[PDB]
């Protein structure tokens, strides 16, 4: 029963949407580990995601759950966001991060056009 490190949520794609009636928003989606399936029975993969901007001397975790992708609202228009997504296997239970993600709001966030 060894904690081993097998697949973390890889390939964390953050994309910035901004909808024409919705509010704009950062929109982080990230792959499922290979293999497993932890979707039989009811043992899910329930996944985490922290998150917080330059200015920030904070973390905001935001736990997201069984959905593998997750919103975040409170944005500020032209600054750097920095973004970790991670899940917990049977046999891997986790209690640190590691793939910090860079990603830059754009000023063009807020329609100011």
């Amino acid at each position: 029963m060894y904690i081993v490190q097998p697949d973390p949520p890889l390939e964390l794609a953050v994309e910035v949407k901004q909808p024409e009636d919705r509010k704009p928003y950062l929109w982080i989606k990230w792959s499922p580990p290979t293999l497993i399936d932890l979707k039989t029975g009811w043992f899910t993969l329930l996944y985490e995601i922290r998150l917080k901007p330059e200015k920030a001397a904070e973390w905001e975790i935001h736990f997201a759950g069984q959905q593998t992708e997750f919103k975040i609202l409170s944005l500020h228009p032209g600054q750097k966001y920095l973004v970790q997504v991670r899940c917990k296997p049977d046999h891997g239970y986790w209690s640190a991060w590691s793939p910090a993600t860079f990603i830059q709001i754009p000023s063009d966030f807020t329609m100011n056009d």
